[PDB]
């Protein structure tokens, strides 16, 4: 499972929301960013949140924001695949960048929060 890096938690529990520091697509269990380099990752770092997203008891499409982060262009499309078979409508009012630079190179992040 995911291990918060740093000085962050990857969620917090306080008033009727789950606060969700940006996900990571590292292979919990290798440390390790996955491999593809595409959509492997932004579809792992996804999984990486469907997980903690699920342990304060949660579904996701009970997410009512989500917030990422992207490194690259047009692999919006590339992305915006894989965030469906996660979220069944509706879905979450999200937003969405060009970053430029990322923890560890990661191709991507994704915070965002939800009303528990």
């Amino acid at each position: 499972a995911p291990k918060p890096v740093g000085p962050y938690s990857q969620a917090v529990e306080s008033g009727c929301f789950m606060f969700v520091s940006g996900q990571i697509p590292i292979n919990p269990e290798t440390g390790a960013l996955e491999e593809g380099g595409f959509k492997e990752s932004a579809k792992r770092a996804l999984d990486n949140l469907k997980a903690i997203v699920e342990g304060a008891g949660y579904s996701m499409d009970d997410i009512v924001k989500v917030t990422v982060y992207i490194t690259d262009i047009s692999r919006f499309s590339e992305f915006n695949e894989v965030y469906r078979e996660y979220f069944n409508r509706p879905y979450p009012a999200r937003a969405v960048v060009g970053v430029a630079a990322l923890p560890l190179g990661a191709p991507l992040e994704v915070e965002a929060v939800l009303y528990t």
